[PDB]
């Protein structure tokens, strides 16, 4: 595959903006010191600002002297420069406000979708370029209290449900401060008092702090009105950026970050790229200055070769070997497609029988209920003789959106689960059913070892086959198969194509204590022929500072290895996690660099970040330092790819750090390794999966070692 160029969202920036004298000092807190000076910060700790004007702050500062713009590193003039362009009224705020001009905020239910822009520099090749990344906000219309019907327990049901993404606007607040709710460590369990003098004080303090005229107060009674001593008061933290705030939920409402997390709205927020080109161009052309180009920028991108996309292969019984990618007398009939798996984990070999759950939603239709029973019959039967073509169905049907009934399945599956090893479930939701209820079916299941496989409503009745509507799509048979037999640890597929490194390795940070445990963080293994060998959970000791001892984290992940039968000792690894690799990792992997004469290879895998490229195809591209990659495409969702950014590379040897470079090699790895996603209906497949196992430990799922010693994604 050639090249092409590309629109980027990025526009570049005159020079006759970078700043003629910049003064340095030492040390509304330090970042808006420098704000307020039309400065920035040098040095984080060591409280160095360097301002564009004379420093205005009668406090303890040492002024070191005058600097050149050339001398702050890139970093330092891209944020410089930022500053430097809001003061010519190219800023967030500003270029928000002409967007809305063109893409207004739409309201769904209690909800409202706010359009804005997230804005930053980035210095490529001596240049300095303003991305401008169009991104949403949804926030509640009605207060937290108000939404939740003034119900302490509904409340305290609220902030459980929606704990991952749940932010709080103080809306009574002329500052519009969003906070984070807190919730009791290792706890789904929200942090709350219901002491009325709490609430009282609180209440009053915004009036006697912001409203302190009669209109004010009458204002805040018409729009708040008096205060309803029956709620709790919620302790939070500041979401911006150890300190703790009272939030009344009276007087807060909930956001959230679009990008960050409902059919409606999901319809709103996403934008094709041919739409986010137009309204950046709508805003540019709004923009009254010079001080930045009239149009976007273009830029040359290597195209992926489709090849590269069909390195992945399955097999039938037969010697048909097909690349993951999609008459015949048989094809009337509903048996599911066949799949000869290239391994198959050794556990199965012993295991007698392997109970079948139907699990139906009892709020499905009954054609729909009927239909999913004969789906899954078919599904179970490929499903044998594919985990032994090498070498007992009980339906349960409850309203899976009832508490109630998710009860009566656990214990009926329970009953029949008594006495045996592995146990399998097929489940028709209907959409409705929230995030929080399907992993708790799912979760729940697992404790009694049976793995389980969701199909929706929407699936069962918009992907049925051309030619015959009481059977799914091939396309959606051959996923659901795939996505069984990944929880199931079985080798289903070969890449063809093999990783210059011993074992991929994804690790994740997430703290969390449980019942005999105290976990730290996780890690999933891939070993050079592209299959997951290893999912392991990494217990540490009670942290001591405010970090974590990765030191600690990262011996015990070899060592934790070492017990699931895999010594990382004098091997070349490839080690990466989601988002950038942190000093604290950086030192965490020299140490067991040296300690094991560990390889490591490693880099910053970056999928939270501003920089789009407005076309529809696998690609990737230098700018600033970094390279992005598009991976793959989009064929029926609507939307801009997001490209997964790559940076700041080292090889790390007997505990010393060599600054690297990207190759093309890099780029084809992290590639491949994004390939690999198991037939799901973004990440690199050892760093997203480590992720849902921290995620799994959380929300206290079973640790079978048994099943994770050789790869079941019984958790994802």
């Amino acid at each position: 595959s050639m090249k092409a160029i590309v629109v980027i969202n990025l526009v570049k920036i005159n020079k006759k903006i970078i700043p003629d004298k910049i003064y340095v000092y030492r040390l509304y807190s330090i970042y808006r010191l420098a704000y307020e000076n039309v400065g920035i910060v040098i040095d984080p700790e060591n409280l160095i600002i360097a301002t564009t004007k004379e420093l205005e702050y009668e406090g303890e500062f040492i002024p070191e002297g005058e600097i050149s713009f050339s001398e702050l590193r890139n970093d330092y003039q891209s944020k410089l420069v930022l500053r430097l362009l809001k003061e010519n009224g190219i800023g967030e705020y500003e270029l928000s406000k002409l967007l809305r001009k063109f893409r207004k905020p739409k309201t769904f239910g209690d909800y409202k979708v706010i359009p804005s822009v997230e804005m930053s520099v980035i210095k490529h090749d001596e240049d300095f370029y303003l991305v401008i990344h169009i991104i949403h906000q949804i926030q509640s219309m009605k207060t937290l209290w108000e939404l939740v019907n003034k119900d302490p327990k509904e409340l305290e049901e609220f902030l459980m449900t929606h704990k991952e993404n749940l932010m709080l606007k103080d809306i009574a607040s002329p500052l519009k401060t969003v906070y984070k709710p807190c919730f009791e460590e290792y706890t789904k369990k929200p942090k709350l008092d219901h002491n009325q003098e709490i609430v009282k004080y609180w209440y009053n303090y915004h009036i006697e702090r912001y409203w302190n005229t009669p209109e004010a107060k009458l204002e805040f009674y018409r729009k708040f009105g008096q205060v309803d001593l029956k709620q709790p008061a919620i302790l939070a933290k500041f979401a911006s950026k150890n300190y703790k705030i009272y939030l009344l939920p009276q007087l807060v409402v909930p956001t959230y970050n679009a990008e960050q997390l409902a059919k409606e709205i999901l319809e709103y927020t996403k934008l094709m790229p041919e739409e986010r080109k137009e309204l950046l161009e709508n805003i540019l052309a709004e923009v009254d200055s010079d001080i930045i180009d009239k149009s976007l920028s273009e830029i040359e991108v290597e195209k992926i070769a489709q090849e590269l996309e069909n390195k992945i292969r399955v097999r039938d019984d037969k010697g048909n070997s097909v690349p993951i990618s999609q008459l015949l007398w048989t094809n009337y009939s509903r048996k599911y497609p066949v799949i000869l798996p290239y391994e198959v984990p050794e556990k199965f070999r012993k295991i007698r029988e392997i109970p079948m759950f139907i699990i139906l939603d009892s709020g499905l239709l009954a054609d729909i209920q009927n239909f999913a029973t004969n789906e899954f019959r078919e599904l179970v039967k490929s499903m044998y003789y594919s985990l032994a073509k090498k070498y007992k169905e009980k339906v349960i049907t409850e309203d899976l959106n009832s508490d109630k009934g998710i009860i009566e399945v656990v214990e009926q599956v329970s009953s029949f689960m008594k006495g045996k090893e592995l146990g399998l479930a097929f489940i028709a939701a209907r959409n409705k059913l929230s995030s929080e209820k399907f992993e708790e079916i799912k979760r729940r299941l697992f404790n009694l070892n049976v793995i389980s496989q969701v199909v929706n409503e929407d699936t069962l009745k918009n992907k049925r086959d051309k030619y015959d509507r009481n059977r799914l799509d091939l396309f959606v048979r051959h996923n659901l198969l795939f996505q069984v037999l990944s929880k199931l640890g079985v080798k289903y597929y070969v890449l063809d194509y093999r990783f210059n490194y011993d074992y991929i390795i994804g690790i994740d940070v997430a703290p969390m204590k449980r019942s005999e445990g105290y976990i730290g963080g996780s890690a999933v293994m891939f070993d050079s022929q592209g299959y997951i060998r290893k999912i392991v959970p990494i217990k540490i000791g009670e942290q001591r500072g405010e970090s974590v001892d990765m030191n600690e984290f990262f011996k015990e992940m070899v060592d934790k290895f070492k017990e699931f039968n895999i010594k990382l000792d004098n091997k070349k690894i490839l080690l990466l996690r989601d988002g950038r690799i942190t000093n604290n990792e950086e030192e965490g992997l020299k140490y067991i660099s040296e300690m094991f004469d560990i390889e490591v290879v490693t880099m910053d895998v970056i999928k939270n970040h501003p920089v789009r490229a407005f076309a529809n195809m696998k690609m990737y591209f230098n700018l600033g330092g970094a390279i992005y990659l598009i991976p793959h495409k989009l064929k029926q969702a609507k939307g801009t790819p997001i490209p997964i950014k790559l940076a700041k590379k080292r090889i790390i040897k007997n505990g010393k750090v060599e600054k690297q470079s990207i190759t093309r090699q890099d780029v084809l790895d992290i590639f491949i390794l994004t390939r690999l996603n198991y037939g799901s209906i973004r990440l690199p497949a050892p760093v997203h999966y480590a992720h849902k196992f921290a995620n799994a430990i959380r929300n206290e799922w079973k640790i079978k070692e048994e099943f994770l010693a050789e790869g079941f994604l019984y958790f994802v």
